[PDB]
């Protein structure tokens, strides 16, 4: 292969999860089966949670690592490109020998703005806990994990927390963890991590109706001393620390909605990021809130700062 | 070198694949089982099968230098397809499609990014040297350019004496009127089901005897009709036909058409009836409905 360049320890945020590549094509009606017809336009994109966050992070101004599974072949030269060119490192991506880089293909109705999508496969192995024990920790001041293999990821989780025992407090890794997928497995992750994003998505398949109801219905899971968040669209989002405290930041919606996917990914990012930079949760809440809004308003991720 | 390629003039596109189970209805989402890239459009996908038929081919074409490019390139050349004539342009961007194979009944939903990439003119075709091939193919697109190409290799035909003639043929696949002119070009002309039925056309015997008139004298009007075969009709009146060869199950039609267009070139070229090579047409296709993708057809 190369090299790479020395990374000051303690200096970068990593997050842990999906990278893929979404062909996204505008259509003037769903096709049919079997049918050939002509796009409006094509884009391809570097999706998934974890990637998003990583070129959010970037554009905030933060030192920025992504770990994640790619095979060789050009689905990954484009994806590595497009994580360079957002100023992404991308020297602790885990190649696989086996699998596919995850690609799909996403269809937007023009007529009605509906999506239909034909999600990437499986062939991928996910990053392992043995591969994560290969990984020296130092460099990192974050640790941020998207919930996807939780048995393999609690593993890795652990492996952080005794690195931390040894740490005097300002060496001690941060770390965050994200359940945005409504999954059974995923839910053993909400006891671990300093932060714990938790999805609409999955509050609401859990039964609660709001923020404050999923805050207060699932705090209990969390690791003591832990900060419990939950990002509710344009209801804004909330957060619960060890004081009891449900804080909570409204939206800040853009003049005209643009572009709404990733929101969620910029608002975790941008929640770490404030977090990282020694604010308040109050602080770093708002802020989520205030990047994700712009960001809403905005075609993909530039100008969102 | 001297007459012994077949050319074809036509698109080469990226085919993004995804295969699923089953196609997912508007507002959803479905997991596909597998995923992969396939070299295609039709001229391109019938240089895929001559190559695997074993005649040594050429593929022209417009393509934008880039990584796609590179992609397509670097494929054509494992099947040692020549690319020497491939029209580079330095405007636009290398086609895309989007194909959800359906692995249950091998249906295939094509979603194509046309990228305005310029269409190879008859100014390109004039640069080339037309005493390497034997035949050429011409997949319609830009009708009038494409007349002009025509009549170059008619005009290069009578300096010919007939023992190093170049056969001719044409692909009018999809249902636009300004291609209807190509009919009247070609030793052989392919009409799609597509076209025939736009037409008005309810099957290919009728098809065949509705257009037979636009061909020129001489000519072989051969029309395929998926699942129930293919048919031709040739000077002479009489209608053939060929049954279909389907695989016990059906998989994978993406590139049906070309492989039947492909194979039944090869068959003529060969020396072959035209009733033996519209049997063979059917059967390579048959054979590769049954496959993902064009290994093993042979
Ligand atoms: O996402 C993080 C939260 C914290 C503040 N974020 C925020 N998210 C959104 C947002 C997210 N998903 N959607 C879609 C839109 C179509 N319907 C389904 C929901 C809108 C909008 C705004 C707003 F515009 F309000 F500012 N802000
Ligand atoms: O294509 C050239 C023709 C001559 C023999 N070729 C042949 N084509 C097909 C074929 C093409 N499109 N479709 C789809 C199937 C789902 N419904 C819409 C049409 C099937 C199948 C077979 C068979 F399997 F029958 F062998 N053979």
């Amino acid at each position: 292969h190369h090299s790479s360049g020395l990374v000051p320890r303690g200096s970068q945020i990593l997050c842990v999860g999906l990278v893929v590549l979404d062909v996204i094509s505008l259509v003037d009606k769903y096709p049919k089966e079997d049918s050939e017809i002509r796009c409006l336009s094509q884009r391809w994109q570097r999706g998934g949670n974890a990637s998003n966050s990583c070129t959010v992070l970037s554009l905030l101004g933060a030192p920025c690592a992504f770990m994640g599974s790619m095979a060789p072949g050009h689905v990954a030269d484009f994806l590595v490109a497009d994580f360079r060119r957002r100023g992404v490192d991308v020297s602790q991506v885990a190649w696989q020998s086996k699998g596919d880089t995850p690609s799909s293909c996403c269809i937007i109705n023009n007529s009605n703005g509906n999506r239909t999508i034909v999600l990437h496969d499986t062939s991928l192995p996910d990053v392992s806990a043995t591969d994560f024990e290969k990984v020296d920790l130092t460099q990192f001041k974050w640790i941020h994990i998207e919930g996807r293999n939780a048995s393999e990821q609690v593993k890795m989780l652990q492996r952080i927390d005794a690195h931390n025992t040894r740490q005097p407090p300002e060496q001690k890794i941060r770390v965050s963890v994200e359940v945005e997928k409504p999954r059974e497995e995923l839910f053993q992750l909400f006891g671990y991590g300093d932060v714990v994003f938790v999805s609409k998505d999955v509050a609401k398949h859990l039964g609660f109706q709001s923020a404050e109801e999923a805050l207060r219905g699932l705090y209990g899971r969390v690791r003591k001393g832990a900060v419990l968040v939950c990002a509710w669209a344009e209801e804004g989002a909330d957060a619960l620390g060890p004081d009891g405290k449900l804080l909570h930041s409204d939206a800040f919606p853009p003049p005209r909605v643009v572009d709404t996917l990733g929101a969620g990914d910029t608002f975790n990012a941008s929640v770490i990021f404030s977090l990282s930079q020694g604010r308040s949760v109050q602080e770093a809440l708002r802020f989520g809130c205030q990047v994700a809004g712009k960001k809403c308003g905005l075609q993909g991720f530039d100008g969102i700062v």
